[PDB]
């Protein structure tokens, strides 16, 4: 089709600026499906048998979502298992792809439902609870098109500074200078590569956001620049909630400026978090906004030069209301003789005070004069939230690239900052998960992404991670960060250390070379992972294939995904070469034809694929961002290509230079 | 190595009788590894690099256990998760695969932790409280002997009678004769095969085990005989608990003869199942199991002929004990003002009176007047439950195969019945789990087994059934029994019917090559499934395929497990034919030469393999085990090959006779 983009607007929806560019409001028949306007809205289509549906960005299942239920509501959930319908993220993007191709995203920012083959095979069905909100209609060539239409009209992906294409560590435990200086020590002088460190919540002053423990770090600044002074950079996590504490001038600020979420009479609505009761800025209001993100400065000011935004669904443990609730019904429970409340009744009540719809149904943001429920745009919080960091980085150093990532996100949070899927458990399912969401996030302007493991407990095992760390290898965002109630074993730790420099190593080699794919690819509201659909359009093979992902424009990648195997199976739509690297610092090199193969890779070898015709730069492996050799880079790949590399400084936003780009010749 | 085994005594080991064949106690120094009794019992051993260790039965992961913990503790857990270590059944048996070669029997009933370089990645550590224990060590030239050796000294695997090679169907709700009428007429007269229908806990009158409800079943044995005469066998359910009811027979016997379980003060202990307040058969009483099985009779000259035990850990919802406290502690959480109590401190006391250790140490076991608390006796709960009907049977018509089969296990309870992998959510990486566990369970000698699908509302999507199906198709329990929160999920409910039609009619085809391989291997205690590895030794890709099995010495399989797969990969150790079931009631044949493949398979398409020089007999389509037409089947395979046929009445046990064999040639 010729490429063309619609908008279609249903009753008087709630402006979330998702979009950058202003689309015209379309006045014609919707061109697609079915619209009804009955029992609330619902879009009914009817796929053809070979229909994929590409798109969702973080949402469960694998990359053609035919065959399951979505729904987008911004959650936080205990496990990611295959029912789960609901992840941290609301990215309400789909393109239906086959004889019939379109693009549609639905500008709504409460609970929007997507059956997507549930209920019938054939049918799609995308539902909600009332009838505001726009649709844009993506007509184009084929899906990959229809793709980058729409990331040009929502705006340049946020870009990260280059020391966060390093590595990172962190363990929710770490509290003293002492814990952040043993690993310091543990990666230097064991010579794994590191740039980053991250901090949990037990940085603060009893989990008071914008305070720093000053018992532990009463010379903060000295401390930051100690650990900066060696290529270290700390990185803080900022929450949601704001402890309820006389005399916290975080929290006595926004009562008095009346900067926090209200309760339906006016006064400040709190949740048990971290601190136990809090309030949460009210980051649809931009006065709140303005405020809760220069409050950034406090850590700023102190050297830090990068953040990640937690608990920002926003997460509730229980309400003051639900706390009430739940504590009523223990009393009937404790004192009923007649077996009139059962004790599944009582855990069911226990379980069902966190994260509750009825909370979420308890307060109200204020936009212009307005007061607004806030399940009526829930999925809008952390993309907020990260917007209020963003926003202030712009006004506090604009010319300064912040590392910034966000748990919560809509879809406009793209342009502020990237995304982590957490973890609680360790588990294998978790690499496959984590390939498969890549492209679809890419695909609604999420490029700056990781995953982390998991961490509880002894439950890492020494294989899980390694294989874990050969898919982190690739991804923007790759760090080792345990969670709570973990005894993961640092990297320096677990037997055959030689093995973890391997992998390590292999990231540092391909930095040059990933960091430069990122920023071509942010620069031309282009993917850095796509599905092999996207490059081998005519192939219906190819098109079908979920557990592979070509990046950029010169290679694939294949990451091994089972536990005890020693290779796995790949499909190549064109020649390649097989490349891995080896724990002895060689590249091994085979060339292998379009087809069936399998693969041999152990677990300290991390493999990718190079496309005929294309070649890649790889550096010798270095211990930090800083100190990788570019000048003297190997070509690998095929005799005669070339390879246009972007280097910048990695630090401002100089990005428009002819400079920046040099082509490399094999 | 030469095939031998011997016998390690530690302690004082209470008699499971999971043996048949007896050991004289050998003497020397134990053969590998080491043994510690310095605090309980551990037995440590060095792997080899390229070791694998094969075993364990019913338990998670993969083939090879290498890589993590699993623990024997009967337990049923509401969501089967990768992360657990117990699963329903306690299978003690493993073999360690490479340079050296052995296998382990550790013969002991209670708690026993197999940490299979979960701790440390070379380390094998078998480790539990009490050095009361039989190790079996036996020798051979590889796995594969050394598990036909064991095979033999446990004893021959239960053989079901052959209508139980059929398909069977159940929905936790059927109540009424109309709900069973209507299965039948729907399978019937949409010409959908089918054998059974499983009678679920609402058959009872008030969840009351040996009751039938007689306001719904009036005259029962008429129903019965209905159902019997369209070739329909109902298959009803006995749990574990006995009802506490005064006037209610089973539990006034029970009482007054001591048959149940009892606390330390000699009262009988109280267990909240389905009939809210229960009491325990002890079922290492052995007057006591004598009278629990006697009372299936009340079934049987109702014209039933089979059975399956459930809740048989033993379950506990909670007990008295556990109650009490939990509604004290909730009196506590009640009036808490000071917030010492948090909330999800309520929520996990409500979670720990569930299957809880501390009840498993609160009731105990008479044998012959020594008691024995059930902790220490754990595992062998449902297997004596289950030789309890065994045994009756035996007693009450010597000469007729009942099905049965049991939700918990212990090594020495496959004589007597089969097992079935329940579940309570609907996922796809259930194929794969199933898949992988049959090998593992013929090692053990658990031979009649199958899995469920047990997810709730509308989960189980219908894409999802028939890849299920199209496993079960090979495993000789195959059954549709859907849970109570759950649409209704007959094949004959769906919109393409003719695609559920299709998968059943290849498992009739192939009743009788399943049923001859069945029998073939239990009458020579050899193994139905086989890993690869055990078929192709010398083959080091063969050895570590996981999703790929042996069956017989004629075919393999190698089902679809991914959702929206059009087909999947395969590695053939030689040449083989590929066939499929094809929906127009044909079979397609490709020839394919030994090494890697992709092979297309679409969701109404049941797939195989043919080895090379082999063929198996296929029968026409009918809709009941009875009307299969073994006279004039179709030789499937190469030319020039041959197949010996095992064929006898299905109903007796007369296998020994020549007459049951039969030559075919293609």
């Amino acid at each position: 089709s010729n490429a063309m983009i619609r908008k279609y607007r249903y009753g008087a929806p709630f402006d979330t600026e998702a979009l950058t560019e202003k689309i015209e409001t379309a006045e014609e028949a919707f061109p697609y499906g079915e619209i009804s306007q009955k029992e609330g809205f619902a879009f009914t289509y009817i796929m053809d048998e070979d229909d994929i549906v590409y798109g969702l960005g973080e949402s469960n299942r694998g990359i053609n979502k035919r065959g399951y239920c979505y729904i987008s509501n911004c959650t936080d959930d205990p496990i990611h298992t295959e029912d789960k319908r609901s992840l941290y993220g609301a990215h309400n993007f789909i393109i239906v792809s086959g004889k019939t191709t379109f693009g549609l995203f639905f500008d709504y920012p409460s609970k929007l439902t997507f059956d997507i083959g549930y209920t019938r095979m054939d049918t799609l069905k995308v539902s909600c609870e009332n009838a505001d909100l726009d649709i844009y209609v993506i007509e184009g060539e084929n899906a990959y098109d229809i793709v980058k239409q729409f990331r040009r009209v929502i705006g340049r992906s946020y870009i990260p500074p280059k020391f966060a294409f390093g590595f990172g560590q962190s363990r929710w435990g770490y509290t003293t200078k002492e814990d952040f200086r043993a690993v310091a020590k543990g990666y230097r002088e064991n010579h794994i590569p590191i740039d980053m460190i991250y901090m949990d919540i037990d940085y603060m002053q009893d989990f008071k956001d914008f305070t720093v423990n000053e018992k532990n770090f009463p010379d903060f600044p000295e401390f930051v620049k100690e650990m900066k002074d060696q290529e270290l950079r700390l990185i803080p996590i900022i929450d949601a909630g704001v402890k309820v504490e006389k005399g916290y001038e975080v929290y006595e600020e926004g009562v008095k400026n009346n900067y926090f979420c209200k309760r339906e009479d006016g006064s400040d609505f709190v949740a048990a978090v971290w601190p136990g009761d809090t309030h949460f800025p009210d980051m649809l209001n931009p006065e709140a906004r303005k405020w809760f993100g220069d409050k950034y400065r406090f850590l700023i000011d102190q050297g830090i030069e990068g953040f990640w935004n937690d608990m920002n669904e926003p997460a509730i443990f229980y309400s003051s209301e639900g706390l009430a609730e739940a504590k009523e019904f223990a009393g009937e429970f404790a004192k009923d003789t007649e077996g009139k409340i059962h004790p599944w009744a009582m855990q069911a009540k226990m379980k069902d005070i966190v994260n509750s719809p009825e909370d979420y149904k308890r307060f109200y943001h204020n936009v212009n004069g307005k007061k607004i429920r806030h399940d009526k745009v829930h999925n809008l919080f952390g993309y907020n939230m990260t917007r209020a960091a963003g926003e202030a980085f712009e006004r506090i150093d604009p010319e300064k690239r912040f590392l910034m990532f966000s748990r919560s996100s809509y879809i406009g949070m793209h342009r502020y900052g990237g995304i982590w899927m957490g973890a609680n458990k360790s588990w294998w399912s978790h690499i496959l998960l984590n390939l498969k969401m890549l492209p679809s996030l890419n695909m609604c302007g999420f490029m700056y992404t990781g995953a982390d493991l998991g961490g509880f407990g002894d439950d890492t095992t020494r294989d899980l991670l390694l294989r874990f760390l050969a898919l982190g290898v690739f991804t923007p965002l790759m760090r080792d960060h345990a969670a709570e109630g973990t005894r993961e074993q640092e990297c320096y730790q677990f037997e055959n250390i030689e093995d973890f420099r391997s992998v390590i190593n292999a990231r540092y080699r391909l930095v040059p070379y990933l960091y430069s794919e990122y920023m071509k690819a942010a620069l031309n509201d282009d993917m850095y992972f796509k599905p092999l659909g996207f490059v081998y359009p005519d192939d219906k093979m190819a098109i079908r294939v979920e557990d592979q992902l070509m990046l950029g424009n010169e290679i694939m990648i294949a990451p091994v995904y089972e536990q005890n195997a020693r290779g796995r199976y790949v499909y190549l739509p064109e020649e390649m070469k097989f490349i891995k690297f080896m724990p002895d610092g060689s590249i091994s090199e085979e060339v292998l034809e379009k087809g069936v193969h399998y693969v041999d890779v152990a677990l300290n070898e991390v493999p990718l694929f190079i496309r005929s015709g294309k070649c890649i730069p790889v550096a010798e492996a270095a211990e930090c961002v800083k100190d990788i050799d570019t000048e003297n880079m190997q070509l690998i790949g095929y005799e005669g290509s070339s390879y246009t590399l972007y280097e910048d400084d990695g630090i401002h936003k100089d990005y428009d230079k002819k400079e920046n780009y040099r082509v490399l010749t094999k």
